[PDB]
């Protein structure tokens, strides 16, 4: 039996090994700019940012949530209220002037009714959670960093998260594109799907793992450090299965990478 | 990136595939194969084909047929079963211990295809529309049989390779009792992945009867995996293009190899 987001979010929320956030960034005011141009301001409150599309200074207000599992390295995560089912998450490595944006998507309910065999036959992507990826510097920051790039320094491991201590599942990263999840402890207890995904390096032995999900529209965002053996990230989802409130928790676990395979 | 229809799948397995020959070792025989409720089905084998009496449907038929053998004394015999609309009937025989189990598995319509996987979810139906209906019994005057087949756990965390020919090489992953993910390492589905619904079976000390069925791609797939000899042998049934039309069954086997074990504190 497969479940809504808004009560896995109920199974995640006690107990959990999530980061404190933290208020290192309020007062400060930061440009990202890729080589599109200048993308967004950020603008950062206790609790809160304030946000401006550089060209437009249209943006908005939203409680935001800033963790940092890595010295030096910000994840920031808060929902665009001015548009339909979305969320953004940014990881900002203040010391080389680098960023990388996750702007995520949830589908409409006409979306999801395209059924998975269709989607084939059409050549449509089988989830229908949509994500873009930047990867930009700091206005300002001289001498910037490499931008954060894909990775292949995941696929291979086979790595279990504990959650909390009654949720726990593993990760299994199959290739370039896809990982194959299962719930071994939890409210998921059971369950196990692929699922498309994305990894990005942003330091050494860190990574920014996306996933989006295709039978219950999901989109996950989390950075994993595997010198720490912790992880920090969200679920991004909609609360029920009436694609009306939103649910965005935060998730945090234990890592313990199990095995390395390598296919001769 | 991209997922392709069974019959495509078929052609790619074709060609120095390290399938089983087919045998003739039955040639006429009747296995009587009886369950705990009674009479299931009878099988009387000819060259290439056998003929079935289904008791309690009162029915019966004439088909093509595959035989093959793994393992000393246990056949696998598979045929599509023509009075049913695509139905594939595939049977293990011990013909030492004197038991059998038998899957019988259907290929969705079009119009169950279309039930998206959310809707399904909302439902509590199963993803997978694919349907296998499992019977494990007795060889009818058969002496003092043996005990009957029945779930396992033992393939549950083990990550095994399957070569399948030359150019056709995928992986499973035995993730827990109703699942497995799978990925195709070389191939025409190359890079390709999914989790799908599963079902385990104990035949023989380190011979085990895995069954599954796919919800992309509607696909059923029966195979017998031999531990002991790190060899596979078995079938895959779905349809051969995306338009519910013709079916495509077609043998496969591979060369087995355990990558790693896998235990969750
Ligand atoms: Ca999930
Ligand atoms: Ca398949």
């Amino acid at each position: 039996v497969f479940i809504q987001v808004g009560a896995l979010a109920d199974g995640f929320a006690p107990e959990a090994n999530t980061l404190a956030p933290v208020d290192a960034l309020v007062g400060r005011t930061l440009a990202l700019e890729d080589a599109s141009g200048a993308w967004r301001v950020h603008t950062f409150e206790p609790g809160a940012l304030q946000w401006r599309d550089a060209a437009t200074d249209t943006g908005g207000r939203a409680p935001c949530r800033v963790t940092r599992l890595r010295d030096g390295l910000y994840f920031v995560d808060y929902i665009d209220t001015t548009a339909r089912a979305t969320s953004v998450s940014l990881v900002i490595d203040l010391d080389n002037g680098v960023w990388t944006s996750v702007v995520g998507t949830l589908p409409t309910e006409a979306d999801t009714r395209i059924d998975a065999f269709t989607r084939v036959a059409r050549g449509l992507p089988l989830t229908a959670v949509d994500a873009q990826f930047r990867h930009g510097t700091l206005g300002g920051h001289a001498r910037p960093g490499p931008l954060h790039a894909p990775t292949r320094e995941l696929i291979g491991k086979r790595t279990m998260y504990r959650y909390s201590p009654t949720e726990c599942y593993e990760h299994i990263y199959l290739n370039e594109n896809f990982y194959a999840w299962q719930c071994l402890q939890g409210v998921e207890g059971g369950l196990a799907d692929v699922d498309r995904c994305h990894y990005f390096k942003m330091a050494d032995e860190l990574y920014l793992f996306v996933w989006r999900e295709k039978v219950v529209p999901t989109l996950g965002v989390v950075l994993i450090d595997l010198a720490q053996r912790k992880t920090d990230g969200k679920i991004f989802g909609y609360q029920g299965g009436d694609f009306g409130t939103l649910s965005n928790f935060q998730i945090g676990a234990y890592a313990q990478v199990l095995n390395e395979t390598v296919h001769p």
